[PDB]
């Protein structure tokens, strides 16, 4: 049984996205933009109604097997969407305006594996040559700065910047589709957890964006927003001074592929649950995180 207030296997997960795909055709289409190393389909919803020329918003989620307030978030976006379109002036306008790409799973193996094997594995479940040691870490994988702080070239360490960039099936997927629809795609955003922040590049050094200035007032007016509902409190800013150097992160690519507006979101909490953050907090987390998305967004919107 699926619930957006539980968090949900990837049985269930999956069995969703066709559902919800199947129950909404005007405003979601589902395609598979690769395998994963173990071969299961990664699922890309799109969300929005048909139009031409549409700019695009892309998030993802669920990097990170454990982070599992990540997944809910993607499908509590999703739930958002088919349930207040039409009803609610902004989120119609920007699914009349744009196409939003939800990728509710990136890591589906290490998803599964953080269900029936070790509810605190964070990586792929791939080889490593050399090795019995499992896993690269995706937010490490990506031609950033690849492998060069903030993250390992241990196979055993959860920081493992893998083999080479794009070594992982799941990253070069991601990337290739970015890459793809990189005329259209105007902003990603990365949702993990935990430690309540809106980051922005740079990571992989200790510089900063043509556009910091922007970033900074946009992410600063984000977590203001978010913070109206229940008071949580977030921080902001570049990655690299605001949570740590780490090099190869997608957020990083995406803007140096020339997507000007590249979040990584950590949501809740600060280290009390961690990453066993409960379920009973599961509504709260992701109506406080929509307000900050949907902020994004709507800038996003008025500046095209
Ligand atoms: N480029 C980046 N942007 C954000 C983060 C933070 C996440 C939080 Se779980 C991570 O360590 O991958 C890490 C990197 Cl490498
Ligand atoms: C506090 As953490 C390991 O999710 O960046
Ligand atoms: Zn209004
Ligand atoms: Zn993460
Ligand atoms: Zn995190
Ligand atoms: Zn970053
Ligand atoms: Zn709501
Ligand atoms: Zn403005």
């Amino acid at each position: 049984g699926h619930s957006y207030e539980k968090y949900n296997n990837w049985e269930t997960i999956e069995a969703w996205t066709k559902q919800v795909t199947s129950e909404n055709p005007d405003l979601i289409s589902r395609t598979a933009i690769g395998t994963t190393f173990l071969g299961n389909n990664i699922y890309l919803l799109k969300v929005g109604k048909p139009g031409p020329n549409k700019p695009a918003i892309f998030m993802d989620c669920g990097f990170h097997a454990r982070e599992w307030i990540s997944h809910a978030f993607c499908q509590w976006f999703v739930r958002e969407a088919v349930l207040t379109y039409g009803y609610e002036s902004h989120m119609t306008e920007f699914l009349n305006k744009l196409d939003f790409y939800v990728l509710p799973v990136l890591n589906i193996d290490g998803y599964i594996y953080t269900w029936t094997k070790n509810r605190m594995w964070r990586k792929t479940r791939s080889t490593n040559a050399g090795t019995t040691c499992i896993g690269t870490d995706p937010n490490r994988n990506f031609d950033a700065g690849w492998c060069t702080t903030g993250a390992s070239t241990d196979p055993c360490d959860e920081t493992y910047c893998g083999s080479a960039a794009e070594s992982e099936k799941e990253t070069k997927a991601l990337a290739d589709f970015i890459r793809n629809n990189l005329s259209s795609i105007k902003a990603y955003l990365t949702i993990h957890s935990y430690s309540q922040m809106i980051l922005y590049p740079y990571s992989y050094d200790y510089k900063l964006p043509e556009n910091n200035a922007e970033l900074n007032n946009l992410a600063k007016a984000a977590v203001k927003e978010l913070a109206t509902l229940y008071g949580t409190k977030y921080t902001y800013g570049p990655g690299a001074t605001t949570i740590y150097p780490a090099a190869g992160g997608s957020d990083d690519w995406a803007y140096d592929q020339g997507i000007k507006y590249s979040f990584t979101f950590e949501l809740r909490d600060k280290g009390r649950y961690g990453f066993i953050l409960p379920e009973s907090q599961i509504q709260a987390t992701c109506e406080e995180t929509m307000l900050a998305i949907k902020y994004v967004t709507n800038y996003v919107l008025g500046h095209l």
